[PDB]
């Protein structure tokens, strides 16, 4: 009955050690302390007065190092330099973080899972995992004061920082910056209504989920009928799906269950219409929030 | 806010990551929890796979010395200087106090309560997730060979409350484990035999919490003036696979905020149980009982 799939996050300790509070005038949000740098969203510079069409150039010029105050709650640090990269501030502080993990910066693509460490006032408060949606939003849990919370993946013991929280959209979803300063989805870090694109289903994750179903023996939807890749991709452009792209991870799944991608691409075309009275893993709808990697690791332990 | 703002949220695991160690005895190897000068681990680490059903724990313990247990940290070796059994756990004494022990308590959790799990293998933490202790005293986890001794916990202020140490998987794929007083949740036995769990039920108080989250999101089509009292609901619950509803201060805060009374939602549950008749609540077509009142207060209302 129970598949052994849960929404699984990375242990957050390495990232907890890097969170600080950043304060500038009257805004206070979270920042990420790596080596001698503190990253935080540039809208810390902006009075609540004027959070639409903020003039970030003039705000920055307006600033000095004494403007910014960095506290470490979970020491206090002196800012001695400040620059702006896209929608992020790069603050230079006098002490290096002694607990900086090995890390890289990366940009996540639609379909990919990452962990988030939600923080308020520099204090870590919860962790959860999201999938970057095809419209470059995430379905998170963020309240006033959460900006600067960060999202990351792990390769080995290396942390790959991929997200810093910036805002909530009209429909309740969220977006943020990559650490190159760019906002996922081209969204503006200005407090104005903005058009979210239509969401789509993450095909490879649906495929990974059906493989999960088969590994748990629930395989009724498996018919010998097969559908090609480039055709399925034809069908998906009109039916709110994304391109399918195999990966070694998907391939491992095909091989332990001896059910080929293409049987499942066929199954999805049938299942998009309805489960037709049946359940798959206790759901009546397709599930696109589990990756091939999630399923390999949780069910088979790679 | 077509997105609810509700996700499966765990506590930050850093505090607990620094207490995980690997414990080995003969060739069975699993995880333990290092707090000050004590290391807690499941007692079936003492057991050889051959003898893993019908094992003689009182005797295995006798056959051990302090050198029989090797304890190692990765996230050094530790010297065990005493050993003892406490229900289904071992309490080992080591000669170094964990320099990163958090403030902690040992509190057994009740059905409906949520806790965070730090899944670990060979003493290395690999993932974290949250679960609800089900009414049949199982949890719906993700655990594989090697995960035993993985721990579940809550946080209250500075204080971690350790509430679970993982022991086993059941026939239906769910899991159970010990509280740190040594008892097993659900009376299950640390023997490798097929054991059948009792029937599961809906956690009434959590379904209420979740219907308050719906109202807070503007989804209130299911709210009517009609009401069912807690007594009447609890009578109906016994017959319809629901737990007894017990109110708390956390539920009450949701009722104050929304203006919708607990008893209106108990009535709604009686109606919604038989089907949503084509509607959805927060994108679901069935009742959701995995979110607690505390969950909803914190995630939607920023309340602790």
């Amino acid at each position: 009955h129970h598949s052994g799939l849960v929404k699984m996050s990375h242990p957050s300790g390495d990232v907890e050690a890097c969170m600080v509070q950043v304060t500038c005038g009257s805004m206070t949000l979270n920042g990420l302390w790596l080596d001698n740098t503190v990253w935080c969203p540039r809208h810390v510079m902006c009075p609540a007065d004027q959070l639409s069409d903020p003039n970030y150039d003039a705000l920055l010029i307006s600033m000095t190092n004494h403007s910014f105050s960095v506290q470490k709650h979970i020491a206090n640090l002196r800012v001695v330099g400040h620059a702006m990269q896209g929608t992020l501030l790069k603050l230079t502080v006098d002490v290096a973080n002694p607990s900086t993990p090995a890390y890289t910066f990366t940009t996540v693509k639609p379909g990919a899972a990452f962990s988030v460490l939600a923080c308020y006032n520099g204090r870590p408060t919860g962790t959860f995992t999201v999938v970057m949606r095809p419209n470059y939003t995430i379905k998170g849990s963020f309240l006033c004061g959460s900006c600067g919370s960060v999202g990351y993946t792990k390769e080995g013991s290396v942390i790959n920082f991929c997200y810093m929280h910036q805002m909530e959209l009209a429909n309740g979803t969220h977006t943020g910056s990559a650490f190159d300063g760019t906002m996922y989805g081209a969204f503006m870090d200005k407090q104005v209504h903005q058009v979210q694109l239509t969401d789509k289903y993450c095909s490879v994750n649906v495929v990974a989920w059906l493989y999960a179903a088969i590994l748990n023996g629930c395989a009724w939807f498996v018919k010998p009928n097969r559908t090609s890749v480039v055709s399925f991709n034809e069908w998906a452009l009109a039916n709110q799906f994304t391109e399918f792209v195999g990966t070694q991870s998907v391939d491992m799944l095909a091989v332990k269950t001896g059910v080929a991608i293409e049987q499942l691409l066929y199954a999805i075309q049938q299942l998009y219409t309805g489960f037709q009275g049946k359940q798959i893993l206790g759901s009546t709808m397709l599930e696109d929030e589990f990756t091939p990697e999630d399923v390999n690791m949780q069910i088979m332990g790679v």
